């Protein structure tokens, strides 16, 4: 059998001539016996001085955690980021500091939509988390498969969601909410295009490329600082599966990427992503004909060529799938100095989602969690006491500042870049926006013919289920983006009905 | 389209001629505007001061509850139980007082190992949980859809859980972890028998039988007691799906139950299911061939027939999903005067487990939202202030008992009912009990020869993964149960390899 | 005896002729006997099968919520609101629409640094929050018995917080945190005057001024803006507690303030306080010598005189404590529209750090308890499930915005004020400001000799247990204040050494 | 100054001539700047891009952590229990193997009734609680400093707890609630004759004696079980405050006992508790003329006289007061193989009592927490994943038993020990057993004179403030014990009225 069926089998042959250890409660008493309960008698009531069924009950009681609210299925790998190119005169971050520079790297692949235990091989974007173990803290690179996303605004971000999700009164898969919500913010035209295409359903979680789909800045130690976007293209090759593979694998394997990437990981064939970045300055910006700062859009790979860095080796397969996977924590805000973040009021938005929810489906302190730990740098602040507090608290450090105690002190060489913002302070309206013309460029430009046919019967075999007059507005939206593209999903539509 | 399909149109509809409510945030402030944030400028970063995004943003943060540690998946209905016979003699409960007396009664159904999202038309046993609103408070009669279980000792239901679920480290389902343990506890020989048989994939929700499948205690006004079995038979036929359209419906509606019933429940085709009891006395009980208390035991119909008592009538679709069944906790502590729990183990085990995993899944105070509530009775105790006190707190009524003023007093008509157990307190064995009887007789008496070909291939069909000395134990047990059984699936994985 | 001993008396009093109620479990079970523990015989081992006294156990060991990280140790009450001056001018809040508006209000009184059960007649700020239940939702302001506070900048909050509670490792109360803090942070000399003047111990919570301390943003209909001061002082006159006294009554009745208020609102003295308003326009502000942004300023009654509103009166004392004073949840960012936050940077800190708390202290639905909720509006939005919903989740409307299924729309005309903010996007320092002209004039134009003298002595009486070198600190910033202040410390300084 | 207010002196002394730590955020990011905060300009409002001000602002947000619900307010110490006597022909405990075994613990002081923050010197039972680190597991000894409880039915201590604090209504003290309860059951009268006599209010932690205060069943290698009872007395001598300096310490010093244990570890006088049993047969028990198991009666020291074992010394304080004394749990049903629960009610309550509450204050995995992890043992279990896993989540073996791969496996040595128990299965009546025996004995052979006029002034003092009726179901209670008792108390409450 492959290597992931054999996990009980070589657990056993690796711990050969031991002998078993004692069966202990959570608190290490030995358990004279853990097959049969206290009663009176053989047929009598259980009684409450059977701790260790009381322990053990408990323990299988207080077993779930809150899942994920998106990328809630998910895989996960470990290995290094290996620096390969010098990009010192970018940034000044430590993960970048030397050619040959191994960092530790943990890697989380999810399905953005799917819940704990859907299917594996469906229609969804891919995400891909990096936490890079630099002395200067953790760093979360935490991207999709696609360069953009739906929507450009967080306010918008939730009920997205909402409308990928059940329906709140049948719990139920709605297109008519999706269709909805992806016609009336035209927005995400891009998006679907890239959703519906061949790449939207990858083969595996190793034949998938990774965006960090958000400008950065990079700040050098002049005190410079440049725009950036984050790739890294896999090299085993871009490789996707047939809707009808898909939907077989569905119900033949609804894990397939876990187990793909436990078997390629077990097997010795460790998959590799080459890592690059899109620089530009600041004037550029200035000067982009759209957005730069916009999540809808992308760098044209002609005005902003690709400049290697490194690449991501992952290695190590998790020991334990939940201590590992599903309790690893990946936040946006955790960049060391040299990263910062830009005015992309969607990386705003998730400089505050993510450790707020952390903190909710995690715990308080769930940066002491060992996969969450930066246990290749030095903690030491005045954050104290909350619950699950598994460390020394920092001992009897003053837990004030500032103090004349020679406790931890701010390091004025991490100060931000400055930059100065002019026009109001208010929301402005950004979906009357340019929403059409990077999708024509993709439609007509990177895609051939049977592709676009392809495109076309995939949006409309989903589309189909949604109401008519729902259909008109996204067909009147496809129309508006090119009118082969609307066309085509029209007859389709047509035909359906 | 399908009335489940309809759900947001059938919301407007019903809401014509009304303009659209006030958006507020949680405080109830009316919200300017929910489409963009509050940045510096055009192209500026988002301000703490945008209070609407934050509070929506937490919320949307903190919408994942854990789910249940098991029977994850589930649908849920709301309807009345109606009384149809007078069992007065046998039980004192307010619930079975008179003829024609309908309590209201939510249900939930659910599949055993499947997780929150997974496929519903998969071999698992079904669960089927009702809760009567009695006068006397609630009452919990949490069953399955067969009359058996797997063990028959509470210390093995989490070990057997975790082995019906994924591996640890893999995160993978393991037919290894599955028929190792089934085949080192031979006492499940009788409910894989179910499991594997044709009612293993029931079609739909509707089309199952119901057994609360333990024995109760049912004590009369005068103080008398029997022992019981809870049943309740479908009226719209048992109808069960073939492996190959189950395997289809997974990767078609993975949400095939609760579409089924959602739409029968939209369409007025109200689902029945008729209650039956079988009763035994005390020295029936002490005369039975088995253990009676034995949950892997059944009582034959020709020894104890069942007596109708009433039916049980679904009516109504949940209007919130989340907030009546997902939020929906089932105690089975939760009985009425009139029927008492009894010396089985299991039994006895899930009279503590079901609270304290409510107590973590949903918080201490879970008998305060809408559907756990005991609407239709009163609640009046000393148990105070918790975490997420949505009441009066009891007003400033005394704490404590006994007092001088007038609190509640205890009721010593509800007093339990009294049984003298002899024997010494310990642990007794009951892994060596009879396990192949009551198997052979299902076997080669209820089964005809295509059902038994069925069952055989079905267990071969998943047995087939396993290694080759658990192959070599589970046929070692079907053929302790019975030469055929054994040889049949022995035939069948020597075809397979 | 008092009306708060009687407590008991009189709740069986107004209950008199009147059956007690039946003893019940948290499911409505009527409880047979709850005196006594079923046991195996007399002197048995207890059961499992007892459900009711596990069920009170458990529900008596989840008693305890998270206490407030501040002001933890307070007394509640409840009234009105009542609009006696028309400032629709400067503001167009509901709350303030016209003469004669009554609007419901429920008040928490709190000492700071104090955790639950100490001693309330302690030196301590005291916090004076108000929750207005307007048509707009909740109006939460969140004042204290200071106009000031003793920083200006929220990062600094924690620490300060650090520095007045007990010490990390001998968990004692530490002058020398204290003091190390407050004179390694000069711009404390203003709050330290207010904090050891005679109202750093006020009688009771009747007798002391209530100050929101903050500068807000006042619009009106035709959307020009102001900014204000909220001041409330007390009908009932300042009246202060001696030292000795209030060291006496610290071991005499620890929860002064509670029974002082709850027998004043039992006895028909309902309190009142006379609601002031400050206001500024925005050149003002811009030619004000400070920062009228500053919270360690305030602002000059010669310059600003106060302007009446209305009056706050305290008729109903609480039910339940737990229920209506230890869960009720006040959130600054809580504001009609009308209403709005300042450039104020402990504003914008307190923007968010309390609907974060509330979270983690009440839980996320925190704002569907019944003193928490805004009963006197309509809730209406996509917010949805989280942990502990008691509501109808909103029932099956749409959870996605924008749709086309008349869900909840947002309202244009409560869009806040835009205001265009110059220089560059970093941090700023503020702690070179002005720390001492507003403490000299405090200290030689309000307060006369013997009140400077008192000021002084209970100064040194606290700073004579901090080191040698905090003591000198401290005394070189009183004395950079003012040489008499800094020198009749030094001299009561050196008479306790 | 004295060793506590030098803490964070000696904690620079001790790190001198080392530079400061570096600031980092939770996730080992270097801080820039900690003292001011991202601003539009020097008067502009705050950015959420500030990750590091919301990163601390949440941590605090998340500082508290529900206290206990009874036992709060306390101190604690570590150190070691060391053998010195041979009781192996008792119990074959591996805390007692051989003379001069030296084995960790940990001990908590703490008074029952008061909250976090209280006045440490009241007149209130105070809690002893000794956790030893068996290489057999933790063994919790959580007793008091009295050798009895007020009540002997597990079912009553939620209602006891609930009179002795605050009222539900008012929120404050209430001794018409204390002296309800207290003169509505009898059984109480023991423990009150202890509480108000001179060891109410003992002098510090070091100068009370400590007791387990239960029947345990002590069992040595060849199977014999007799029944025992844990003291330890102090070896620094008996020694109490008087009312009126306690009265005085509780507002010169609320954190009395804290600071005395602290001090005395700090300044080298290690404290000292002698170990004790006594050692009654099962024959004595059935023969004893009161319940053996009664926890309101003592075992005689004539008749069973103490043997010592050996002597419980703390020397160390505790590094951090929250990660060692707040967060420590305590779990009676922590018995290592040799110490066993009894039939005793409150015992067996507590069993059951104690890990719902840590579950529910620290979190399921709350013996993950360093002070409760039994670190000189091994943990090895199928317990698997819950909320806040911070170990290896015991990696990949398997997590089902029994299974086929060498995982751990029960110990058939460290069976329980059984007794057979007869008569009826109900719940027994003991509010009617001997109340006044044990009582007067205490009363008229352990006191003299002025101390009883002390106890009786006590009594008075604290009892004058219920109402007539209570005071009179008081005296009669106390009447009945012995008539010059009820004869004083009488006397002092007409002169007090
Ligand atoms: C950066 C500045 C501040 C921060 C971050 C802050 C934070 C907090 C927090 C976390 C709580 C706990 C609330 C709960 O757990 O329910 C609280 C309570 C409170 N704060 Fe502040 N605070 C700040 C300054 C102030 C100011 C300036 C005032 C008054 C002018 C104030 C008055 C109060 C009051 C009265 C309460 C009690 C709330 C209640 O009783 O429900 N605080 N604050």
């Amino acid at each position: 059998r492959d290597p992931a069926s054999d996990q009980m089998q070589h657990w056993k042959e690796q711990r050969a001539a031991q002998k078993a250890d004692v069966l202990t409660t959570g608190a290490g008493n030995p358990v004279g016996d853990k097959l049969n309960v206290i009663t009176v008698g053989p047929r009598g009531p259980l009684l409450v001085q059977d701790v260790v069924f009381t322990d053990e009950m408990a323990h299988f009681d207080r077993e779930r955690i809150p899942e994920r609210v998106v990328h809630a299925k998910g895989a996960g790998a470990f290995g290094y980021f290996e620096v390969t190119h010098d990009i010192t005169k970018y940034s000044k971050a430590k993960v970048f500091e030397h050619i040959g520079k191994k960092t530790p790297i943990a890697v989380r692949f999810s399905t953005v939509a799917g819940e704990s235990g859907s299917a594996d091989t469906v229609r969804d974007p891919r995400g891909f988390a990096v936490k890079f173990y630099t002395e200067d803290g953790n760093w979360d690179l935490v991207g999709n498969n696609t360069p953009i996303f739906f929507i450009r605004d967080p306010i918008l971000f939730p009920s997205f969601i909402h409308s990928q999700k059940r329906n709140p009164q049948t719990h139920l898969k709605d297109p008519d909410m999706v269709w909805d919500f992806w016609s009336l913010r035209p927005e995400s035209l891009h998006q679907v295009s890239f959703l519906f295409s061949d790449r939207g359903i990858p083969d595996g979680h190793r034949h998938m490329n990774g965006y960090g789909s958000h400008t950065f800045k990079l700040v050098n130690a002049n005190g410079e600082a440049v725009y950036c976007k984050f790739h890294y293209k896999t090299d085993q090759g871009i490789k996707n599966l047939s809707v009808e593979d898909a939907a077989r694998l569905s119900q033949e394997d609804p894990d397939y990427g876990i187990r793909d990437l436990f078997n390629a990981i077990a097997t010795g064939k460790y998959p590799s992503w080459t890592f690059y970045i899109q620089v530009m300055t600041f004037n550029q910006a200035e000067t982009f004909p759209f957005n730069p700062f916009d999540l809808t859009k992308v760098w044209p790979h002609k005005d902003y060529p690709l400049i290697p860095v490194g690449k991501l080796v992952l290695n190590r397969n998790p020991v334990n799938y939940f201590a590992e996977v599903e309790q690893i924590a990946f936040d946006p805000s955790n960049m060391p100095p040299g990263i910062e973040a830009s005015p992309d009021k969607m990386l705003q938005g998730r400089l505050f989602a993510y450790p707020d929810t952390h903190r909710h489906r995690l715990g308080p302190n769930y940066l002491h969690i060992p996969v969450n730990c930066p246990y290749r740098a030095r903690v030491a602040n005045y954050q104290r006491d909350g619950p699950m507090c598994m460390q020394d608290n920092q001992g009897g450090a003053p837990n004030y500042y500032p103090n004349s105690f020679g406790a931890p002190e701010q390091q004025p060489s991490a100060l931000e870049h400055s930059i100065q913002y002019s026009g109001e302070v208010r929301r402005f309206n950004t979906a009357n926006d340019d929403n059409v013309t990077q999708v024509r460029a993709f439609y007509v430009n990177v895609l051939n013919e049977e592709q676009r046919k392809r495109l076309c019967e995939n949006i409309a075999g989903h589309l189909k289920d949604a109401q008519i007059f729902i259909q008109k507005k996204a067909v009147k939206n496809f129309t508006e983006v090119h009118p082969d593209y609307g066309s085509h999903i029209q007859a389709l539509l047509d035909k359906y009905n």
